[PDB]
């Protein structure tokens, strides 16, 4: 009746994730070995909700992705394929083996963008997952690299409860 | 619940290949994956030595479509499919599809694709196999039609006697 959801996006933040699955618990922090994290436009289309490259990863040797992963109840697969745009191509459904720091590893469902073209991310979308990572106590080496990410120059606003999120951060 | 279901796209749409390290694969229904892109390329640059070609992967394309063969198996199997795929080193991500037969019926499916790689055309031996499976399991004779149309590269060498044997007769 439940399943383990790796997030290494927005849904770093607890706050964010409750957002649309506000039964999403805590399990713990893993890392991903072999995937690169990166930010880009989905089918070459830019996130009308964050208004820069929004998170995804592949598979690439020598790197590493660390995240989140969040319990949630089955009844909640649905909803959580259709909050990452699965049936309009933004990301497919992936499983991946995560590595907690006792080193037991975890089977996780997740999501990757199959056809996107790399592009920054926003300043409210890195300061999401830069909340969320140190939130969460990822590790601070992790953390350094997030903070160190190149946004675009986007000065705009993003939705009320975002920005409220970042104001109250 | 004992059993999974696996979408072939590739070599494994050929029952001989499939049963090669699978033998207790059983076919359960052709199915049609809506909006993604058949492609051929080299995983992590690296050209497959197996097939001296690019291999198969799928990306999200909305208005394209890949068809291919539900093979039920037992889920004991699972641990060894992802072995095949080379899904430690990198090669192809576990994903999760949802794919409907032709008579409209919606199956969730374990299957692969590439997140790294360059774009590159198959072996004649692999394209081979591919319509040998395609053709045998009874795939949309239009689908079939692509197929035949894919251009091979120029590799005449060659491959292991199990390969050879098969496309042979």
């Amino acid at each position: 009746e439940s399943f383990l959801y790796f997030a290494y996006g927005s849904n770093l933040l607890t706050e964010r994730i409750h957002l649309r699955n506000p039964s999403a618990a805590f399990f713990c922090v893993a890392r991903l070995q072999d995937f690169k994290l990166d930010f880009g436009n989905s089918q070459g289309k830019t996130s009308q909700t964050w208004h820069g490259g929004i998170a995804t990863i592949f598979q690439s040797p020598g790197d590493e992705v660390w995240g989140v992963v969040w319990k949630m109840n089955k009844s909640n697969l649905n909803s959580l394929d259709e909050q990452a745009g699965v049936k309009s191509g933004m990301y497919v459904v992936i499983e991946v083996k995560v590595a907690t720091q006792e080193g037991k590893e975890i089977t996780c469902r997740s999501y990757l963008m199959t056809n996107y073209e790399s592009a920054p991310p926003s300043p409210q979308y890195k300061k999401i997952i830069c909340m969320g990572a140190k939130e969460n106590g990822l590790p601070l080496e992790y953390q350094e690299k997030l903070k160190a990410i190149e946004p675009n120059d986007y000065t705009g606003k993003v939705s009320e409860e975002i920005e409220d999120i970042i104001k109250k951060g």
